[PDB]
């Protein structure tokens, strides 16, 4: 139902479009191909692709922004509605907001070195923001993995893959100081730090996020290559230098039978990875979306059409 | 206009409700979830699906219960109503009665081993029945082919697989003797059987409907799986072993020219079968609703709100 | 994704088909083998191999038969429809255009005496043909070596070996004289013939192609070996003897470093030649396929499925 | 680097003897601003504004004359020299020949009405030709958009205003038959003349480039004001009266996206296009100069000193 | 595409472990280097060497072990899949099972006292198994000499030089009597036994295969040395003493001109042999295989990875 | 003398050649394009930029890899030798390794996000390597502000903007902790580390570079963008952050009046920085070269042409 072409007559320029704006951004903001990358994730995981992580606030309902996973993290909002007026202007009323974030996100990777291929297209737009559901779908850092692969399960993302796959998303981007505390300090109570947190690193961790520092200070998720989208994400995770404690446990964990194959697999082979990372992007991307007459195609990304 | 994710934020457990009534259910009547889908298919092709089934006599109208494809056939109702009670209680005045009719059906489905998929919502409830529009449109199990086709198209079915995939319905579920009399003894007063009956079959069936027995005995309408929801329907026409003339002229009548090649296809693919029942349901599931503020949300289905 | 054994439990005899149409065809037409080759490039230059080339007219689309590099220039389509109807008599609904005219293609190459391999199969048919792509994505024999090497990376081709091996097509096969006017002539404004064009070839070619001849007639690319594929062409490059002007700037260019050194290997060793325009191929078949359930499998290769 | 200021106390009546001089040759030669103009965009595409494409042959080089798009069609060589013996006379050694055609092709500008302004000085002149990098940068008629915005992205121009605003230069000067004819009669193999040309002007240029004429006689750029320099370009543009190919489709291409609102804006306000146009002018005069001690001063523009 | 050294940075143990586990067999089942080889070749010939023939039967294909060339005759795979356990606790992952079969053949002709080399490595395993293919593609003893020859082309071993040399393998193995029974008693219905079988070892024959005997019982394909691989095989065809048909047809048929010359040839020289034999098992080792991302790397032989 | 123009004619695709070579190192060495920066800077400032740091040891001189500065530390030559015979295969003898490197050491700031020009070339190669005034030429991290400027002013880069602009090549690459050792514990035998270095930072540096580590360990010179080259070396310096003693001086020391100014004023602007940079790289390459018929064109960079 969804197909790479959708747009090929009624908006051939579509991604030149959307490539440009994010070329223009990475200019003033180097952080905004991972931001794009993550908005997608987060509105694919609720409801599907919908764009239903755009709308603001309405009298009937509250926005997703708000959800526990979103709230003073999503960033990119500004960056969308911008290319949103610029394909608007070239084709008006023709590329919904679920298929620009899509593309965007696609286009994301590439620019920052990533493989580069041709999204599915035909998806629409929400007519409603889920809070609940975006509450309740999200997954958190402090998940095990028996937890994330449920989290990811429950969306349809069932193997393995797509949970490694998937993960790689942090070979590039921020992370807060907050969510690492608990394990540079005292993780789960043991009054001790993750004894899976490689030691040497342990330190210089430390030393960006002080005991009594400023919480939402940046940290990058990849210490090799914290811009570039490259398989290191995967190297560190072997040498106990993944950031976050769902991303460690992908390899750490006593559950981790099944991941660490692909994890080692994944570090190994550049072209491996892309591969995996391409396919998993396109199940992700295939989340029950809107097609046909459902939903809408929005003049704007943040309100309903009237 | 109708949408899968209508119930996410006002009503986010309904699924799971109605799931767990019918697996309730199941332990005592296993043919439950049969019943449950003719039910929907019945309430489909009368004014739409509209729960116009579910109510009972008044004095300004005749309950379709009365029908006569409905009349000694159909059942299920109490269930119905414990569902709604259920769903009364977790959201009073939200999900109307065609809705979950409609959820019921996919549930049954899929607890049958058959597709899961989120079929779209946002039905109303109708507020009459129509009794002389059911004994209109409702098929009957001697209509030659050409009859079956007029019968689909006539509420908007018009594609030789809406009508090849929704009888995939006959993969479970059980039959009346009175239905195939006809065929096992004195076919079109021809004095002989009807020659599509594959003759050991035949022997079989007269030992299960024997010429002098109770009209009412059940045989099933799958010889192979009569409980699993699966492609084994087809597989048994190509062998002459449907049950029923309407199931075995889809591939015996001499106007099966394009019925033939789908059933052949869905013999050799259980996913294609599936891909093809999945889409043939959202047809059925979309004729002539009501919406917006048309009909209304019962509180109890088998009367209209006073 | 596309693997060489695709039909193999399937229609174990496509290729045997196939193979029997051309050879029959090569009967009547000796340059159908030639002209196949080239629908096939034409195709997958245009949104990949998915036969949109082979769609007329409709009133949604404007058929890729127009676009400037197939107006009275390409042909073969009536064989591939005499194929089609061979295979769909054989395995009904099963193989794809997209796949029939890959097929096709190897077969082509193979008996004017090429290499022998079983391409990766299992693409699927577009829904819509693409003009304006194929206007914008098609090289001309007018471009220069940056531009033809523009040409290629752009749908992905991005290797020097994909340009040059490719180019070895024009072993065998026909082209007008209208192409190769301006270089006989006066080419590019300076009022003389083209510098490159070995000139005991240019007096043949004008004997061929007199100023004030038909445009619309025909001469070989290959003077060596016309009908027979081989790796003459290159032999040819080396001597000045390439017919149109992409052909002999892979040789000839002051950009041509990268190229001249592939361009003599594989006038040197025609099993290079064939190792390399085998991997070249299936580099080509590969450009953004539709695969799984994406596009249809269409009944005949002009229409839609409706 | 450069300045605009750099001969005011060194030779402050450079600009008034360009300027002389280009009044006095217009008496005889009505079409010398626009060749001017044209010959200092050749120079600048061709590594810089520094009067290489101003010397001929020696055993060391080729001349740029002899490039694809200056033979037979660049002029106004001998009015340069004129100018630089008229400059030497005043200001011995001390203005270049690259700011002496940056200083003319200004003037011509505004002698044919076009704005007023003082372009950045100082470069020098280069100490050889550059034919074959000629050959690889100068743009052809027959380019495609995408072509047009690679020539201009390649030598540093890469804004879309950049390729609008300086193809204004067509506003006046003339044009051959021979680069029109493909687009009168037979655009592109299709038989048929180009889609884009408004049918009343293909009749007028029909009757000025007969089938079988000379293919040197002259046409006008613009219909409306054919010597003036102002916005009617633009004007032209918008009726589908552009002349060739690359600059109707700055208005016609399926990738003009970015092109189409730079061009309207420009025919609505002479003001907008004027700025626009020094800006863009500014910019390719910037292209790649010598400065400082780098190249020389020519005491002729034709040969290097020794 | 293949190399030698594929595996020598990542598995560089693999052939020692492959030799240990033969010689470790050899000294409970003597016959198992015969019967390794013997797999290889069946492997190979349908489909390529990509471990189809190791498949055990599926719902979705039946395995290529009952194919007349195979029931009741293939043996050594629990061998196999000892090798595969230990070479997959070596480098887990990494060694695919067609690349398997194909060293273990090599090291089984080694250690029965062939020639030693290194074949080339870096095949992939198949997704499934082709049964029709097998029947189709594998020679039977009955064949005549134009029909073995047919066989072998079919599969691109094209030179008399491959089917001489390959047939060597007969220098070593067993051979069930109810192969050589139509040729010890009544030869093609001419009552009389084959009058190519040297009259002497016709006796032997005899006794070893009684006319009501065990079908079933072995005799050796090599009467001079029937555990060593060496060239007796060849003097053996001299005399007439090739054990089945298809051995002796190519010495004694009358279509064997350029087959005669080869057999006395490699009876004649160890050397020539040896050399022979080593380049006709790399061209059968080529045949097309699944390299790069094609196929996949099982865990198990017998099955597919899911 | 040196013009940047120098193989336009001769060689004009050198600076692709390069580029695509390095782009391609990148892939696997991130670190590249620092440590050819850096060997362009070592070439210069022994003799001037002649490649002689290049050389191998012969018996008739010692190689310069042995100075101090260089042993153990200087890398990236194979890259070179790469880049030299792709560019012998393209223009034989002429482009010479004097050049090459310099290119190299451009295209490499480019790459790395710097600005972009056109380095003045022309250069050739020397007769020798010069040992001994590499180990008197080449600056130490531990020389004070006064014994820089003479260390600059002695090959004749004689301002204040010299040293501070090429001291921002520390803007990228990585350095080893035994150069910083001396700072992070006991500066100066004071006993106390350094009081100019940052003391947060200064325990990021002692869990890098522990008292008993490894001193070969390395850590990267820039802490904000540790690949980039842009501007934030300076910003660094200001906050007292620059790694090595040489960096942090020149903001720090009590003779740095004249270096302060610079420091702050390049911290303030990346365009000033920028133009600084490239107007200072310049000054470098032009260091005493061998031009004319001084010197040779290697044929292999690591020996001279005999
Ligand atoms: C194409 C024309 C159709 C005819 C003539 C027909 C006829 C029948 C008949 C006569 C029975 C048995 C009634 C009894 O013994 O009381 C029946 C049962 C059933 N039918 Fe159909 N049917 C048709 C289409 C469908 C469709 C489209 C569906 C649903 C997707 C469906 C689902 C069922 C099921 C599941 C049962 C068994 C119900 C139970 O056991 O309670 N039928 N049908
Ligand atoms: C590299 C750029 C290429 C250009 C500019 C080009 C151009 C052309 C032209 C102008 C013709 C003759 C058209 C006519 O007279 O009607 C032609 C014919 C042909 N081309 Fe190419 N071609 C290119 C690449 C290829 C490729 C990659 C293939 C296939 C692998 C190919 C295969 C053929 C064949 C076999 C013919 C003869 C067709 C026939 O006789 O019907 N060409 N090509
Ligand atoms: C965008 C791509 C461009 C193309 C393909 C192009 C093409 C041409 C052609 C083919 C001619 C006529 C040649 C002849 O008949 O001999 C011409 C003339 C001219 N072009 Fe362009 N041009 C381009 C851009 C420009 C630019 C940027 C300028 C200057 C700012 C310019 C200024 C002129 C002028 C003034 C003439 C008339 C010269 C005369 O009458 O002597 N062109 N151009
Ligand atoms: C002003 C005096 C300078 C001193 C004392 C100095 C010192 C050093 C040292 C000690 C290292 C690290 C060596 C190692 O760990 O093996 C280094 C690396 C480096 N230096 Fe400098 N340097 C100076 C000037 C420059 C200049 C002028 C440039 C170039 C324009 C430069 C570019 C580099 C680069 C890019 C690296 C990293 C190389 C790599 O990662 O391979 N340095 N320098
Ligand atoms: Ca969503
Ligand atoms: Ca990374
Ligand atoms: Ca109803
Ligand atoms: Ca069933
Ligand atoms: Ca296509
Ligand atoms: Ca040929
Ligand atoms: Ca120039
Ligand atoms: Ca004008
Ligand atoms: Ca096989
Ligand atoms: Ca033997
Ligand atoms: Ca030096
Ligand atoms: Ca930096």
């Amino acid at each position: 139902q969804l197909t790479p072409t959708f747009y090929d007559n009624s908006c051939p320029n579509v991604s030149n479009i959307v490539r440009d704006t994010i070329v223009n951004e990475l200019r003033s903001d180097p952080r905004i191909a991972a931001s794009i990358l993550r908005l997608h994730f987060h509105d694919c995981f609720v409801n599907g692709c919908d764009a239903s992580i755009l709308l603001d606030n309405t009298t009937s309902f509250r926005t997703e922004k708000d959800a526990f996973g979103n709230a003073n993290s999503a960033r990119g909002f500004p960056v969308i509605d911008r290319m949103k007026a610029a394909v608007e202007s070239a084709c008006p009323r023709t590329v919904s907001c679920a298929d620009l974030l899509t593309i965007a996100a696609q286009q994301s990777v590439t620019l920052a070195g990533g493989p580069s291929w041709r999204v599915p297209l035909g998806r629409r737009d929400s007519l409603q923001a889920f809070l609940d559901l975006a509450n309740a779908n999200l997954p958190a850092p402090f998940f095990t993995l028996p937890q994330l692969k449920d989290s990811f399960r429950n969306v349809g993302l069932n193997r393995s893959s797509d949970l490694v796959a998937l993960s790689g998303g942090h070979t590039f981007g921020k992370n807060q100081c907050r969510f690492i505390m608990d394990r540079l300090y005292n993780f789960s109570n043991t009054g001790l730090p993750d004894p899976t947190l490689n030691t040497t690193y342990l330190q210089t961790l430390r030393g960006l996020c002080p005991l009594n520092g400023n919480l939402s200070a940046l940290v990058d998720f990849d210490l090799r290559t914290p811009t570039i989208f490259d398989n290191k994400y995967y190297v560190n995770l072997e040498e106990q230098k993944g950031l976050i404690q769902s991303d460690q446990e992908l390899f750490s964990s006593p559950n981790a039978t099944d991941t660490i194959p692909l994890v080692r697999s994944f570090a190994n082979s550049t072209q491996t990875f892309f591969n995996a990372f391409v396919e998993a992007m396109d199940r992700m991307g295939n989340i029950t979306p809107l097609t046909g007459t459902q939903g809408q195609i929005r003049l704007n990304c943040r309100v309903v059409n009237s």
